[PDB]
RNA sequence: AAA
């Protein structure tokens, strides 16, 4: 059990326990695939490195193999035929691959390639190089595998920066990884801007990096400081390198300026490039729910004529984008509440409950979205289907997800207005009685509180 | 990637 030990030992794929979900995959090798050809990066090694491991997990051992090997055939330019650190990745998946393929001489061949370079470099451990390089690949590798895998994407890049704090590698994906944490968090109460220095830093450490500047620029947004935001926008908006991700973000920035035009007019030709792209459908969507707002608001909720055929065509248009990202990735559970939330607008209760019912079995990364889910899902309830038991049942379990935030508060708000409505037409219903206590308990009146649970009580 |  020698060979299966040393493979252990190896930093690559195949012991980074990435974990990818099957429902993920496709859209995962989809993403893989527009990275190596439209993200500019020193290193490629990686992105090879991870679609021959997307092609083993698909049973597809020869083709995997055509990745590692293109991966040592691009790095004799990446670094001018020179040696790299970095190919002991691809070394070690080799290893991995002709383990389980049974070409076992091969395997070994590839282990005593991993163990010489370890001596060569003076690396304490026989198989695993302890390099900031490889520490920065592993923390890539979990970036790109779904944000399950963020935080401990953040600690690799953080374990170079506390040794090197202006390692510009690792400060990018230190910045990119604590940026997406914050997006995890954005509604939550309280939240702060963790990652806004780092992407600072990480500008000001790859100053051609527009993947960064349009990062930093949401950041500034998020936090009341657009037009500084902007700058940014515009610098990376003038430069070529990842046009494609650049006009993807760029256009969310737009978009929650209030320039929807412009917005899509980007997102047009990111799709162009990237037409598999479940960020790109999403916002696309997001765009024309925008543009229904902005319509309903000039007729003030009743367009006729031109103005509704142009109302409908932003509807269907969110509904197929909207469908497009869930089709590509079940798992992405926002995009199916944006769906769920327009087949409303179109009249469609049915393919709402449909979505809704999908929702409430998932399980997302970010538990606070089911409080989104169980919130607009009650507001349906009450609304569309007129069924307070239902409205007040997912309500409470909105509330029961105790993380404070916008949505929580806004579900105590409906709860309530709920219940004061059925008080005034029935003043004595037990059950409304004590839900008012609950509300007032919740907002601290304990007085108040006590004297409804009271009253319900003696009617009991 | 909604918020
Ligand atoms: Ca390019
Ligand atoms: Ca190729």
């Amino acid at each position: 059990h020698q060979v299966k030990d040393s493979l252990e030992q190896l930093r690559c794929h195949f012991t980074w326990e990435l974990s990818i979900d099957d429902d993920e995959m496709p859209d995962l090798e989809n993403r893989v695939l527009d990275q190596i050809e439209f993200l500019d990066t020193k290193y490629s090694v990686g992105i090879h490195n991870l679609l021959a491991y997307v092609k083993h997990l698909k049973g597809q051992n020869e083709e995997a193999l055509k990745s590692l090997k293109e991966a040592e055939n691009l790095m004799q330019e990446e670094h001018d035929n020179q040696a790299n650190v970095r190919s002991l990745v691809t070394w070690g998946n080799f290893a991995w691959m002709y383990y389980h393929m049974g070409r076992l001489a091969e395997a070994q061949t590839y282990l005593d390639k991993v163990e010489n370079i370890c001596k060569k470099l003076s690396n304490p451990f026989r198989y695993r190089m302890e390099c900031p390089e490889i520490d920065c690949e592993e923390g890539w590798a979990l970036l790109k595998c779904g944000g399950k895998n963020y935080e401990r994407a953040k600690a690799c890049f953080e374990k170079v920066l506390e040794v090197d704090p202006e390692n510009p590698e690792s400060s990018a994906g230190y910045a990119i990884s604590a940026y997406r944490l914050d997006g995890f968090k954005l509604a939550t109460k309280n939240h702060k801007p963790f990652s806004l220095l780092p992407l600072r830093q990480a500008v000001r450490l790859n100053p051609d990096a527009g993947y960064i500047k349009v990062l930093l620029a949401l950041k500034l947004q998020d936090e009341g400081q657009e037009a500084e935001g902007e700058k940014y926008i515009e610098e990376a908006l003038a430069n070529m390198s990842s046009q494609t991700y650049v006009f993807r973000y760029a256009a969310k920035f737009y978009r929650r300026k209030g320039s929807v035009d412009k917005a899509l007019e980007l997102l047009k030709k990111a799709l162009q490039e990237t037409p598999t792209s479940v960020l790109l459908h999403h916002q696309i969507g997001l765009c024309y729910k925008a543009q229904m707002i902005q319509i309903k608001e000039a007729t003030k909720g009743q367009p006729r004529g031109q103005n509704r055929e142009k109302l409908d065509k932003m509807i269907r248009s969110a509904i197929f984008h909207f469908e497009s990202a869930v089709e590509k990735k079940p798992t992405f559970e926002v995009a199916h509440l944006d769906l769920a939330r327009m087949y409303i607008e179109a009249g469609n209760h049915r393919k709402a409950e449909e979505n809704f019912q999908k929702l409430l079995c998932m399980k997302p990364v970010v538990e606070e979205t089911m409080q989104d889910i169980h919130f607009h899902y009650g507001r349906f309830q009450e609304f569309q289907k007129k069924s307070d038991v239902n409205a007040i049942i997912h309500y409470l379990k909105a509330i029961k997800i105790e993380q404070a935030s916008l949505t929580r508060d806004k579900s105590i708000n409906s709860l309530k207005k709920l219940v004061l409505r059925k008080l005034r037409r029935k003043a004595l219903d037990l059950e409304s009685l004590s839900l008012l206590g609950f509300v007032y308990k919740l907002e601290g009146n304990m007085n108040e509180a006590e004297e409804y649970y009271e009253r319900a009580e003696r009617l009991a």
